[PDB]
């Protein structure tokens, strides 16, 4: 029984509305309904994984699996596997794999964050789960971010604080945040960025959605703008959307968006908006292609109709040889040759490097670079041809190129990291000096860049 080199990933966002959900909700598995659509010929075919993020759901656990499973079973009829789930106050993450997987996956990790102080601590947050399947590390994000169109500074913040304290993955990596610490993470939920148009064009902005035309109301969708404006989010893909906005709707129709204040609305409008998003990052040069990016059209307990996205996700096996794990393989190494970080800090510290990667046995410190002011205005962190010369654990080819080395630039007075990135070892030569670049940042915010020539050498 052959290990895979590709898996399909289904991730589901819906906030049911504190409703219990229709009979029926297999449509929102099946990627049927409004924008980019599974093919019919494909219903049969399970997913290797079903991620389902819930927010304001009103159920217990118990009762949500039963929901799903039974759902996932008539679809497939495969008895899937519970993963993990994990719940903070309304908001959920479930994780369903095919039984195949069972002895695939390990290193299961669950956490939580909540959100705001006092007044503005107590139902937002975020939930999350990773785990490694083979040799891979994947992680899944479900946040329920601030509400209401003049919050998205909020909801940039509320991002902020969950990428720093989600405390998941592989904890030996100290210096890195969720944003660099798996192969795969996908992020999704009721990010609740509205589209930002004035509340007397709410009329217009329907006729724009019962005629399929989106352009002019995505060009004012608050996530696409802090997005480009590098305030949110920075370094994730989104698919195209091509379906309607999936807020506010009348419930029990999809025939009627409800925008209009009301007091159990706080007297805000809620404008149509795309509030219900699926986001990735994935390591460089790691194959990820989103295959569905939609909505349901027929699940109308809700004021949100659920979004459901799709992906094939390269996987690599847990590699074994005569010598790593437990030793190093003497005809593999990783060299570094004129190398500098450009870091925006204001500070004079000196700076050393921290190389990590499941590749070694654990991480490297390099010595210290050498400062000089860049000729506008920058700080260069010069490590010149003086980096370690790393030693892999397996010297394959086939395991060494498919692997990621994760770069921290840290403060020597404080040893707290500046900048994170990532080069991936996918060369396109081995025993040749080719260019490397990854940006840096902290907290998730760009902080930098990191660039040099790398030198790889494998067993062939
Ligand atoms: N093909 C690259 C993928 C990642 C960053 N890129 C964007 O165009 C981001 C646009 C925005 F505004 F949506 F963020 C280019
Ligand atoms: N532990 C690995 C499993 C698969 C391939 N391997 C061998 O064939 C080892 C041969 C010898 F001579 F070391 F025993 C190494």
């Amino acid at each position: 029984q052959p290990e895979p080199d590709m898996i399909t990933i289904f991730i589901g966002t819906w906030n049911m509305g504190n409703a219990p959900p229709p009979k029926k909700i297999t449509s929102w598995f099946l990627s049927k309904g409004q924008g980019k659509t599974r093919d019919d010929s494909a219903d049969y075919i399970p997913h290797d994984i079903y991620v389902i993020g819930t927010q304001e759901d009103p159920l217990s656990e118990k009762e949500w699996l039963e929901i799903l499973k039974h759902s996932l079973q008539e679809i497939t009829s495969v008895t899937f596997k519970t993963v993990a789930i994990h719940t903070l106050w309304n908001i959920r993450i479930v994780v369903l794999a095919k039984p195949e997987h069972e002895n695939r996956i390990s290193h299961i990790c669950t956490d939580n964050v909540k959100t705001g102080i006092a007044n503005t601590l107590g139902n937002k947050g975020a939930v999350g789960v990773s785990f490694m399947f083979n040799g891979t590390s994947l992680g899944f994000v479900n946040s329920h971010l601030t509400s209401g169109s003049e919050k998205k500074l909020r909801r940039n913040q509320n991002y902020m604080n969950i990428l720093r304290f989600l405390a998941l993955g592989d904890k030996k990596l100290s210096p890195f945040n969720i944003t660099h610490r798996f192969t795969h993470l996908f992020w999704f939920g009721d990010l609740n960025y509205r589209v930002d148009l004035p509340t007397w064009e709410a009329e217009t902005i329907i006729q724009k959605i019962k005629q399929q035309q989106y352009a002019d109301l995505l060009s004012h969708d608050q996530l696409l703008t802090e997005r480009r404006e590098q305030k949110v989010f920075l370094h994730f893909e989104e698919e195209e959307i091509t379906f309607a906005p999936t807020y506010r709707f009348e419930r029990l129709t999809r025939d009627k968006y409800a925008y209009t204040k009301q007091k159990a609305t706080g007297m805000k409008y809620n404008l149509p908006s795309w509030c219900d998003r699926v986001l990735w990052k994935s390591y460089p040069l790691v194959h990820v292609v989103c295959q569905s990016y939609g909505s349901t059209s027929d699940i109308m307990t809700s004021d949100h109709s659920p979004v459901f996205a799709t992906f094939e996700a390269g996987v690599t096996s847990q590699f074994v040889s005569k010598n790593g794990p437990g030793t190093v393989d003497s005809q593999g190494q990783i060299e570094f040759l004129r190398c500098y970080a450009t870091l925006k800090t204001k500070s004079q510290t000196k700076f050393y490097l921290e190389f990590h990667s499941s590749c070694l046995e654990s991480f490297v410190k390099s010595q210290e670079g050498e400062n000089e002011e860049g000729s506008e205005g920058e700080l260069v962190v010069k490590f010149g041809e003086t980096l370690p010369k790393l030693k892999p654990i397996i010297s394959d080819p086939e395991y060494l190129l498919d692997q990621h080395i994760l770069i921290s630039i840290k403060s020597s007075d404080s040893d707290e990291s500046y900048g994170e990135g990532c080069i991936a070892l996918r060369l396109e030569a081995t025993e040749t000096q080719l260019p490397i670049y990854t940006p840096l940042t902290h907290h998730g915010e760009l902080t930098g860049h990191f660039q040099g020539e790398i030198k790889l050498q494998t067993s062939q």
